[PDB]
DNA sequence: GCTGATGCGTA
DNA sequence: GTCGGAC
DNA sequence: GTCCGACTACGCATCAGC
């Protein structure tokens, strides 16, 4: 019986300890079981096991039922590049608990809010699953067919059919399945287990448990013969195996069946990076100071870039002329930017047939000749653009070359690449040009640059080794590039002193307490307090507690009549406005939404700010002597991207 | 057809 | 996007 | 260090209720 099953058991058996006989579907509650004991426990490494464990099964068993439950265990619909997604709010999926159940809607938001978990409140509660005999049990495939019938639907009266789908799982669910069908459409998985340590799982249970083998599968566990050092070296290069090639082409779709016929060893060789196929990108770690810079490069060369403020776009130029564009998330953007493909012909030279760049879009002013900010990129339609349209022009900021001409560069050292980069490449000034990079190791030099950098309308340097681990195998290190943001320094950086006026109740990891808080500045000509933002990470657990057992003396049932949010979000708790929070932030951007100094800068828009994070309490700070709309209206004014308009 | 609410992808 | 926790 | 999951602003695209 499937609800029996544990795939955490010691000395796991994928044939004998399954739940379903070889060549039947696997069973959702299967899933549901596996995902139980992974949230159950903290070590990413026995979560790992568990996740491997059932993956053996059903590789051993159900071999088509693969890619469903890898997909089932991201929470993913499909291939990044395809766009999916199930257009279900928290909203829709509490209308659908609660018709499902027989309960009233309010109580039902109620509980989901107290709780801070949609799947518990549709677990607990089974009325009409009483008077209609239970429907088949629910399988593996059949709940992710579901999903993918979910987010296909669109259009005038689509959410009626979405919830009508929904509504069907929650009959068909018993057990535990109701928990994780509502946290998946709810996009909030929490099991502790997420891309990383699928992969990890994913490479483990094919190498114990090889596919396309004959039922009964004559190997099970193909790590028994091995000493306990030989194993983790052998499962540690098959994950990487993995690793490289997913990172190459992120897409269980091409990557899974072939896995299913031609083992892991041959996965390199029939899916390897290639134009209009987009690539995980190199990601960056937060660096707090030049000193950490050279801590975490000792010795190796490095160089030093511009961090421009736009998207990066992904650009893809294949043999045969035709040319996509992928954002950071694998989303296809090659209809976003027709103004980009019409001018491919200028950026190269007539002798480079295919390549793959890595760029900065950043939104630019041809009038001024000069950057505009972030906010104006993001103003530009999406979807599919008809060159005719384009208002906000892109400049683009080439700093990387990952193929080109047929060959794959990523194996080359930076130097290389850059260098490839710069020969067949060519700058056409406020369209396409080269990062601007200064070579070297001098302190002072890095800090002029610096410095310079957020001159010229950026946040700060990237920082990039030229020769020792300085690839692009994402595989070997995602996070191996260097951010010196402007922001992150101690002692330089807008931080500003807010009242808290209002508190928001947690979800998942902040259940029970309270997960964020509404932030005001004071405004002294119209004696009002004005929201500016919300805010919600810099806080420990510890913090984090305080805040929520101080705080809650001070809940009021309604608003002091000088509290001022216009269009933000209102507060699940309004505060007594007392508390005073050192609050630091990136930028300064003007909002569609809050109050705070409205008419000082825009006549209609108030002002925000831009990734906000709490520092610490000004217990000596009273709500008088808060940071003034005034000031908020100076800060703005000052910022060196606004100044160059 | 107009309007307000909101999903979601970008940072 | 930034940030803290468990390993 | 790595991986994971709490949370932020903003604006285009979408749909329900009228
Ligand atoms: N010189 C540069 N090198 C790499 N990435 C850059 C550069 N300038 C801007 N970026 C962008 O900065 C992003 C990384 O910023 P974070 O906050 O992880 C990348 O994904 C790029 O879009």
């Amino acid at each position: 019986d499937p609800s029996g099953y544990n795939p955490a058991k010691n000395n796991y058996h994928p044939v004998e300890d399954a739940c379903w006989k070889p060549g039947q579907k696997v069973p959702y509650l299967a899933v549901a079981r596996t995902f139980e004991k992974i949230e159950e426990v903290s070590a990413r490494l026995r979560m790992v096991e568990t996740l491997s464990n059932l993956l053996r099964s059903v590789v051993a068993l159900s071999p088509p039922d693969l890619l469903p439950v890898l997909y089932l265990s991201l929470n993913h619909l499909g291939p990044p590049q395809q766009g999916l997604a199930l257009g279900v709010g928290d909203g829709v999926l509490l209308k659908a608990v609660a018709q499902a159940t027989g309960r009233q809607l309010e109580s039902v938001r109620a509980e989901a809010a107290e709780k801070g978990d949609v799947g518990l409140v549709a677990e607990n509660s089974r009325s009409t699953q009483r008077l209609m005999l239970p429907p088949p049990p629910l399988t593996a495939s059949g709940v992710f067919s579901k999903f993918r019938d979910i987010a296909r639907l669109t259009g005038s009266a689509s959410t009626a059919k979405k919830i009508d789908i929904i509504k069907g799982l929650f009959v068909a669910c018993r057990h535990s399945e109701a928990r994780f069908i509502a946290r998946s459409l709810s996009g909030r998985l929490r099991l502790g287990l997420a891309e990383q340590s699928v992969l990890a799982a994913l490479s483990q249970a094919v190498s114990l448990t090889p596919p396309g083998q004959e039922f009964p599968p004559a190997m099970v566990d193909a790590g028994k013969g091995k000493t306990a050092e030989a194993r983790k070296t052998w499962l540690e290069e098959q994950g990487m195996i993995l690793k490289q090639t997913f990172c190459e082409v992120p897409d269980l779709d091409r990557i899974i069946p072939v896995l299913l016929e031609h083992g892991l060893e041959r996965l390199p060789e029939h899916c390897k990076l290639s134009p209009g196929i987009p690539l995980k990108p190199m990601l960056a770690h937060p660096t707090r100071g030049i000193s950490e810079v050279l801590k975490r490069f000792e010795e190796a060369a490095f160089t030093c870039e511009y961090k421009y403020d736009g998207q990066r776009a992904q650009i893809h130029a294949l043999e045969g002329g035709e040319v996509k564009i992928f954002s950071r998330n694998q989303a296809d953007n090659t209809g976003k930017y027709p103004d980009i493909i019409s001018r491919i012909p200028k950026i190269k030279l007539p002798s480079v047939t295919s390549f793959i760049l890595d760029t900065e879009a950043v939104a630019w002013d041809r009038e001024k000749k000069q950057i505009q900010p972030f906010q104006v990129l993001t103003t530009r339609k999406r979807k599919e653009v008809d060159a005719s349209e384009i208002q906000v022009q892109v400049c683009l900021y080439a700093f990387d070359l990952i193929y080109l001409n047929g060959e794959s560069l990523v194996r080359e050292p930076l130097s290389r690449r850059r260098q490839l980069l710069r020969e067949n490449f060519v700058e056409t000034e406020g369209e396409f040009v080269f990062a601007t990079s200064l070579d070297t190791k001098d302190i002072e030099q890095i800090a002029e640059f610096l410095e310079q950098s957020v001159k010229d309308s950026c946040e700060g340097l990237m920082v990039k080794t030229l020769d020792v681990d300085a690839t692009y195998e994402i595989a070997k290190r995602s996070h191996n590039w260097l951010k010196l943001k402007k922001d992150y320094l101690d002692g330089v950086g807008d931080t500003l002193d807010l009242v808290v006026i209002g508190a928001y109740l947690g979800r998942g990891k902040r259940a029970g307490r309270y997960g964020g808080f509404l932030l005001a500045s004071y405004d002294e000509d119209s004696e009002e307090l004005q929201a500016i933002c919300k805010l919600g990470t810099g806080f420990s657990d510890e913090e984090l507690e305080e805040h929520h057992q101080s705080l809650k003396a001070l809940v009021l049932p309604s608003p002091r009549p000088y509290v001022r949010i216009d269009g933000a979000v209102i507060p699940d708790h309004w505060l007594d406005p007392s508390a005073v929070w050192e609050v630091k932030c990136a930028d300064l951007s003007l909002s569609p939404i809050y109050p705070a100094a409205r008419g000082l800068v825009d006549s209609d828009k108030g002002i925000s700010l831009r990734f906000p994070r709490f520092i610490r309490v000004r217990e000596d700070k009273q709500p008088e002597q808060a940071t003034t709309s005034a000031q908020v209206a100076c800060l703005y004014r000052k910022q060196s991207q606004i100044q160059n308009q």
